[PDB]
C-alpha cells in the first residue's frame, strides 16, 4: 500500500494548475457580462478550445483507444485543480468525458474508432453529452411496474424513432442548438409509446441507447428536435443542460450503441459508477477553494481583535473539521478510481465503492463550504470573496449525476442487501 | 403555561399574510431588472411606501411611544409571514426597527418625541440604521488589550466629532446615499482619535452612541461623510448597507443618545439582543418556505415512479427533520421574546435566551433549506422553484446580526462561567 | 401566549425534587449490590412503596378519575425532576403510567373505578404494564399482509383464550413473576393461531385489549403463563420488562377492555402518542444531570491549566450545544402535551406533534450527554463521574417506547402523507 | 499510488484473525465472573502470556531492533482484527507498545537494548507503560504561565527523585502493583517542587523522561511507589490504569531517557503522534464489529414484516452512514501511518496527519456504534448482542489517548497556524 505520486502525476497536477490559473482565471471577465445560460455558455467556447489546445479532451480518452488518459488518479488530481480554481469549462470537459463513455466502455473497436474520432484530434471544440435525465425524473427508471423513462425507440425499418423529452443533461445541444457533436441517449423501447410500460418486465431489459450526431439531427425535420428552455441554475451558471423534445425523430440502425437490453443498461450503469467517483474530486476542488481561502483569511486578520482569528479555538475547530472532510474525500476518491480500475474485482464490489464515494465527498463538500463561510464571518457573504459562488457551486454535488437521496443510495442499498455482499472485498480481497 | 394566540395575533398574522401576498410578491418583478445592489434596494422603495401605509412601520414603534407595536409575539409572526413570501423589503422594516431600537429603550422622553417622530407618522419611506459593524470586524469590540472599535468620537466644545468607517448596517444611506433619516452611530470615545485604545480600561466604559440624521449629514461638508461602496450580497440582494467614511463629522452634543460608557454599551447590547431573538423568526420565514415548497412537491411528484416521493421512508426523513427544526425553532423564538418581555428575570438570564435563540434558529434555517433541496433533488437547483434564492437568503442568518462563532457564543459563554449563572432561570424561576 | 408556572406546577417541582434527593438518592446501596436484573428491580421496592406513600401514583391518574394528576404540564416537570437523580423507580412509575392509560382513555366509569382503584388509594405497591411489545419486533404490528401480531386472542365461550410471547414491556411480571397487578395485554385476534394473518384484511381492525390481573394468572394452569427470561440492559439496570408466554391462557369476557378492532388499536394509539411526548420528560431529565455535571465542573475545574475550562472556546461550545438541546427538547414536550389537551384540535395534529417530539428529544438528549462528556474528558469515563450511567440510560431513549426509526418516523410520516395535513394546525389553527 | 496489500500483509490479517478467534473469545468466561477492575485484569493474563507466544508483543517492536514489526500498515491490520473481536488484552498488547516507544525512538542503541530485552524474547508475560496522565488533567501541561505537570523530578547526587502523582496510564502497576517491566515516567523538572513552575520559561524546555523498572520500584522504600486506587471504567473493563503516588521515589541517572527539555518533548510527543494515528485502528475494529453486527441482523430479520430490515429505506440510510464512517476511517489511518513512515516529510506534516487521523476515526467510530444500534432497534439494548459493550468500549476512544477537545484539536490547530503550514505537503509534496 503507498500514496506516493510519480512524476507524471506530478505534471498532470502542475500541468491542470497553470491551465486552471493562466487560462480558466480570464472566463468571469467573458461570462459576467452575459444575461442568460446559454450567452454565458456560449461565452466560454473559447476557453474549452484552450483546454482542447492543451489536451485536456484528448486526455478524457483512454490510450488504447487513442487518447492520453493515464490513469483515473491522474484524472482525479486534474479535476481537482480544475474545479479549485473555476468550474467554468471544467464542467464542460467532464459532461464531454461522461458523454463519451458508453462508448468508451463497449466493446466494439469499429464504434469506438468512428465516434471518438473528433474528441482525440486536438482540433475544435467538440462536445459530447449522456442524455439520460428526464423532466418527470429518472430515481425510478428501473421501477418494475412503474412508468419507466419517458423517452421511448422503436424500430421502423432499418431506423429507430425516437419520442420523448430530456432534461438536464450537459453539452446535449451543442454550442447552438443544433445538437452535441456526439449525445447518447438513453431509451426505453416501446413499440407504442402511448401503451404503459408492460408491468410484468424488469424494465432494464428494455434500455436502449441511440448515438445521436449533429448530422443526425440535420437529417431530420426541424420540429422532430426542439430546444424548450435552458434552465437557469444557481451555480455552476456557464453550462447547459437544456429541455429537448424528439418528436418522431429518426435515428439509422447503426447508430444503435449495442443489442437492447442489460448491456445497454450495464453501459449506462458502469459509465455513470465512473462518474460516481470522479465527481468527488470536483466536490473536493470545489470545498478546498473554501478551505484555503478561510485558512489564508484566518491567519492573516485579526478581526478588529488582537490575534488572528485562526487563535481563536471556535475558528480553528472549523477549519478542522473543513481540513478533515478534504482528506477524507480525497483519498476515497482514490480508493475509489483504483477499485474501478482493479481487473480482479466483481461489479458488485466496484458499484458499492463508487456509492460510497459520491454520496460522502458530495454531502462533506456542502459542510466543508458552510464551516468555512461560518468562520469566515460576515465577508464571506460578499462578492468581494469567492464564498457566494462556492456556496452555489457546491450545492450542486448531492444533487446532481444521481442525487444521493433517490439515486445512489439505493443503488448502494440494494448491493448491500445481496446475499454475497462483502463488504471489505474492496480492501481485503474476497472469500 | 399557554401556547394560543389571541383574536389580535390570529389578525396580525392574516395582515401580515395580505400584505406579503398582495403587495411583496410583486417586488421581484422591479428588482430583478436591475444591475447592482443600491439600484435594487431603490427599486424596493413603492413597496416600503406601502409597508408604512399598510402601518407596519409604526408596528416597530411601542404604543407608549406613539406607535402601534402589540407584543414582541405578534412581531415574531409578522416576520415570519413576511420571510416566508419575500425578504425584499421586509429586510428594510427590520432593519429600520433595529435603528430604532436605542432610541426606544433609552429613558429620554424629549429624544424620543423628537427622533421617533417620523416614524409613526405613516407618512413617507423614512429608514433608521444600527451603525454599529465595521471593515475591520466588531467580534472584538469589547477585547480588553485590543484595539476596539475604529470609529472614534471626541467632544470638542458642544460638539461630538466622528472619525471612522462603518461596514454592512442596513438602510444607513438612505435611499439616496444623502443618510438615513435616523442613525445610530456607535463609536469609541476617544480625545486622541490616533492613540490606541487604553490597555487599562475596560472598553465598555468607553462606548458612546451619536444620533446622526439627514440635517446632521447636510451640515457637514460633503467630505465629512463619504460612501465608498456597497456590498454586491449573496442573498438580501435588494437591502443596502454600505462602507460609509466619517472625516472630522461634526454632531450636537444635544444628539448623543446618553452618559458615554457602561449605559451606551448596556443600550447596544440590549438592542442587539432583542434583535437576536428576532431574527429566529426571520430564518424560521424562509427556512419555512423551503420546506412547505418541498412538501407539496413530495406530495403531488412521483419522480417518474408509481408513488409520490413523501412514501419514500428517505425523503420522509428530510421533511421530519426540516418540519422539526422549524417548530423547535419557532417554540425558541417565542418563549425568547416572552423572556425578553418579563419584567422580573435580571438581564443575564434574558441575554442567554437570546443568544441560545439566535444559535440555534440561525444554524438549523440553513440545514432545513439544504434538506429541503436534498428532498427535491435536480429541480431544486434552477430558478424556476424558490430554493437557489432561499439557499442564499438563509445563508445569511447565522452569519449577520452578531454572527454565531465571533459573537453570539461569546456572548452565551461569557454568561454561563460567571458565578451567579442559574442555567433554567427563565423557565423555573430566579 | 405564556410559559410562567403556577403555584402548583413549582410546588409539584419542589416536591419532586425533595422526594428524588431524600430517597431515590438511597437506591443505589441496595440495588448496586445484587447481581442480575430481577433482584436489582425487586430491591427497589421499598422505593416505589414510598412513591406511592409520596402520591407519585396517585399523581398518574386524572383527577375526574380519582387520581391527582393536575395535568401534563405538571406531570412534565416530575419526570424531569425524578429522571435528573435517578431512573430506578422513577421508571416504574411511568411504566405503570403507561399501563393504566388504556383503562384511563377508555370511556367507560364502571371499567375504571374497578381496575384502578388499587392506584388511586395511595397504599401497597400496585404495578401496571402495557404489554405490546413482542420477540418478533412491533414495527410492522399493522403492515397490511404481514404476520400482524404473534399474540393472538380468541373467543372461546364466553371467555377469551391468549397464545402467544411477549418482550420488553416493564412491570409486566410484577413483583415476584405472578404478574402485574394490572396488565393490558394487546393481542391479534385469531380464530386458528396456525393460519397466517389473513393478507386482505386491513390489521387495525383485528386489535383486541385484554386485562390480565394477579387473579386471572392464579385462575389458570401453572404452565398457560410462564416467564422465560428477563433481559439484561446496559442502562436502567433496576427495571423488569421480562420474555413471556401465554400458552393457552384464559380470560374472562368482562376483562376485554372494549371492542375489538379500530377502536381498541386507537386506544393502543392513543396511550402510545401520551407516553411518545412524556418520554421527552425522561430525556431531558438523564440529559440535563449530563449537562449540569459538566457545567460545574468545567467552572470549577482548570484541568491543570490557569482558567477554568469553560474559558477554552471548544469547552464551551459543548456546553452551549448541551444547554440548547435542553431548551428546545422541554418546549416542544411542555407543547406537545399541552397540544394532546387541547379539545378543539384533530387527532392527526395531536399525534404529529407527539411524534415529533419523541424523535426529537430522544435523538439530542443521547448527543448532549456525549457532548458533556468529551468537555469533561477523561474523567468522564470512570464511575466516581455519573457519566458512564448517564451514557447507558440515555441510550434507552432513541429506541424505547417505539423506536424513532421504525415506529415514529413511520407514523409521522403517514400523517404528513395524508391529504388533509396541516403542518401548523397545533399553532396558527386549521384551516377546516 | 496503490491499495493492494501484500501476501505479508494478508498473513498478518489471518494470524491476527486466528488469535482473536480461538484465543481472546475465551477471556470473556474468565474475566466476567471478577468483581472489580483489577482483578479483571488479572484474568486477563493468561491471553496476554498467548499473545506474546503468539509473537504479538515481539511485533510490536521494529525489527532493527530485535523485534517482527513489519510496517505500520501491518500493525493497522493487526489491531482492527483484535478490537473488532475482543479489546481485552488487545488493550494491553497497545499500552505497551506505547510504553516502549519512547524508547524505541530516543538515538541510544545502549538504553535500548537494556530496556527492549524482555519484549523481544517470546517469553513470560512484560508490560511496559508511558506514564504520562495525571489526576488534575494534561491537556495544560505545556501551557506557558501554567502549573505544568505536577509531577516533578529533582537531581540529587547521582540519582533523579520524582515526587508527584499519575492517574490513567495502563499497565503501570503491572498485573501485581509491584509494577511495569517498563514505565516511562514523564516529569516536569523542578529543583524545589515546593515552587510554582516559573512563568518565565517555556515548559517544553523542562521535560524529563524516567526509566522505571520494577528493579527500582524494589530499590526503594514501599511508602515512596503507591497504588492509591484503580478506575472503574465504564467500558474496557479488564484494563489498569490505575492512580500512582511518587514520593522521594530515586532513580539511578543512568535511567534517564535523553536530555531533559525539547528533546524529551520531543520523544514524548512523537510517541503519542504514532498512538494517535494507530488508535484509529482501534476505534475501526470496535464500530466494524457493530456495523457487522447490525448488517447480518438486517439481512435475516424482518422484525415481524414481510421483508428484511435492511430494504426499508430508513434502515439502510443509517448502515450506509456506518460503512462510509468505516471505510473513509481505514484510508485516513493507512494514510496517516505511511505519512509517519516517509522519511522525506517535515514532523508537523506528519504530526498534523497524525491529529487528523485521531479525531475523525475516534468521533466518528462513536456515530457508527449509535446509528447500528438504531438500526437494529430495541434488541441491542440487552448484552445478549455486543452492543452494550461496544458503546461503552467506543466512547473511550474520542476521550483517551489525548482526547480531541483539550489535546488533539489543540496540536493541529498550533500547526496550522504555522507561518510555513502546507496542507497538502502529505499529499501532493513539499514547495
Ligand atoms: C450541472 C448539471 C450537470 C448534469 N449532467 C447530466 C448529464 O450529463 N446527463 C444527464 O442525464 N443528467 C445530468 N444532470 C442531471 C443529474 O444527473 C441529476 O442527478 C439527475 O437528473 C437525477 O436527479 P435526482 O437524483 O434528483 O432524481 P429525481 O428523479 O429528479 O428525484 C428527485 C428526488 O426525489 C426523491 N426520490 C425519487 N425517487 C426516490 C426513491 N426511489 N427513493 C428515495 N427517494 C426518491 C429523492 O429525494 C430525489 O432527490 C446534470 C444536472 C446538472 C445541474
Ligand atoms: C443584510 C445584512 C444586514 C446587516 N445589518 C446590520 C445592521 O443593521 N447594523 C450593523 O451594525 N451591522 C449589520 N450587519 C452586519 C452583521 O451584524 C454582522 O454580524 C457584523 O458585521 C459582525 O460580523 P461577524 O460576526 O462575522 O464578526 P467579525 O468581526 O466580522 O468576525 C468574523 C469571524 O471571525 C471569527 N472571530 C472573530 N473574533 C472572534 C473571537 N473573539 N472568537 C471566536 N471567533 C472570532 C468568527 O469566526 C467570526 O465569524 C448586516 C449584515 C448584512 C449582510
Ligand atoms: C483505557 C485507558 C488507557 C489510557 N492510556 C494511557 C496511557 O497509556 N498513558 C497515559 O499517560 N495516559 C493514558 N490514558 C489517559 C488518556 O490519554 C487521556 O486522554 C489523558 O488523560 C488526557 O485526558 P484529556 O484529553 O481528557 O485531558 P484533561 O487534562 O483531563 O482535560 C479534560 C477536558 O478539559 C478540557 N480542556 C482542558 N484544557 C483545554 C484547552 N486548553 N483547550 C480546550 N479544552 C481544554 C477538554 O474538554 C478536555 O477534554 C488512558 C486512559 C484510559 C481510559
Ligand atoms: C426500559 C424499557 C421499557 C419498555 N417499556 C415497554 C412497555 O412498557 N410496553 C411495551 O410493550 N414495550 C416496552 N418496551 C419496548 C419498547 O417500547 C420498544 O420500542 C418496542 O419493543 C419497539 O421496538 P423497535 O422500535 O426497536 O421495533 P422493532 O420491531 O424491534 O424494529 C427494530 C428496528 O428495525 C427497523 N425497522 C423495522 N421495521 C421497520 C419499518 N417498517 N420501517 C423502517 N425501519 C424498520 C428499525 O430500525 C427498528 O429500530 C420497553 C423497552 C425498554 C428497554
Ligand atoms: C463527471 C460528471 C459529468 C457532469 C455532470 C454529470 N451528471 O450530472 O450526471
Ligand atoms: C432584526 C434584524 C435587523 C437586520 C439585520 C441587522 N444585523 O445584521 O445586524
Ligand atoms: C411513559 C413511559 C413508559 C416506560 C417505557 C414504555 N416503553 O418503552 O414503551
Ligand atoms: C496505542 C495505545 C493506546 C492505549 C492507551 C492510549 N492512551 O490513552 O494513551
Amino acid at each position: 500500500v503507498d500514496f506516493k505520486l510519480s512524476p507524471s502525476q506530478l505534471e498532470a497536477r502542475r500541468h491542470a494548475q497553470a491551465f486552471a490559473n493562466t487560462v480558466l482565471t480570464k472566463a468571469s471577465a467573458e461570462y459576467s457580462t452575459q444575461k442568460d445560460q446559454l450567452s454565458r455558455f456560449q461565452a466560454t467556447r473559447p476557453f474549452y478550445r484552450e483546454a482542447v489546445r492543451h489536451g485536456l479532451i484528448k486526455a478524457q480518452v483512454p490510450i488504447p483507444l487513442g487518447g492520453t488518459m493515464e490513469s483515473l488518479v491522474h484524472e482525479s488530481i486534474i479535476l481537482e485543480e480544475l474545479f479549485a480554481v473555476e468550474p467554468a469549462t471544467s464542467i464542460t470537459i467532464v459532461a464531454t468525458a461522461l458523454g463519451l463513455m458508453p462508448v468508451i466502455l463497449c466493446d466494439s473497436p469499429s464504434l469506438q474508432e468512428k465516434f471518438l474520432k473528433p474528441f482525440i484530434s486536438g482540433e475544435g471544440e467538440p462536445l459530447a453529452s449522456l442524455m439520460h435525465s428526464e423532466p418527470n425524473g429518472t430515481a425510478n427508471w428501473l421501477q418494475k411496474g412503474g412508468p419507466g423513462l419517458q423517452t421511448t425507440a422503436r424500430k421502423v425499418g432499418n431506423e429507430w424513432v425516437i419520442s420523448g423529452e430530456k432534461l438536464w443533461p450537459s453539452n446535449s445541444g451543442g454550442w447552438d442548438y443544433k445538437g452535441a457533436d456526439l449525445a447518447c441517449v438513453v431509451c426505453r423501447v416501446s413499440d407504442d409509446p402511448s401503451k404503459p410500460q408492460d408491468p410484468n418486465v424488469d424494465p432494464a431489459t428494455q434500455i436502449a441507447v441511440l448515438l445521436v450526431t449533429r448530422e443526425t439531427i440535420a437529417n431530420n425535420k426541424k420540429d422532430a428536435y426542439q430546444i424548450l428552455g435552458e434552465p437557469e441554475l444557481a451555480g455552476h451558471i456557464t453550462t447547459s443542460g437544456p429541455h429537448t423534445r424528439f418528436t418522431e425523430f429518426h435515428v439509422p440502425h447503426e447508430n444503435l450503441l449495442c443489442t437492447p437490453g442489460l448491456k445497454a443498461q450495464g453501459l449506462v450503469e458502469t459509465a455513470f459508477a465512473m462518474s460516481a467517483a470522479l465527481v468527488g474530486a470536483m466536490a473536493i476542488g470545489t470545498a478546498r477553494a473554501a478551505f484555503e481561502e478561510a485558512l489564508v483569511f484566518a491567519k492573516s486578520d485579526t478581526r478588529g481583535g488582537s490575534k488572528h482569528i485562526i487563535e481563536h479555538q471556535s475558528v480553528a475547530d472549523k477549519l478542522i473539521d473543513c481540513k478533515i472532510r478534504l482528506e477524507t474525500s480525497r483519498l476515497l476518491v482514490w480508493k475509489a478510481v483504483t477499485t474501478l480500475e482493479d481487473e480482479a474485482l466483481e461489479w458488485k464490489v466496484k458499484l458499492e465503492m463508487a456509492m460510497q464515494t459520491k454520496i460522502y465527498t458530495t454531502d462533506v463538500a456542502v459542510e466543508c463550504v458552510i464551516d468555512a463561510m461560518k468562520a469566515v464571518g460576515m465577508k464571506s457573504y460578499a462578492k468581494d470573496m469567492s464564498f457566494p459562488r462556492l456556496l452555489n457551486e457546491v450545492m450542486c454535488y448531492p444533487l446532481f449525476n444521481g442525487g444521493n437521496i433517490g439515486l445512489r443510495r439505493r443503488q448502494m442499498q440494494r448491493v448491500m442487501a445481496l446475499e454475497d455482499y462483502e463488504p471489505w472485498a474492496a480492501t481485503y480481497g474476497s472469500s
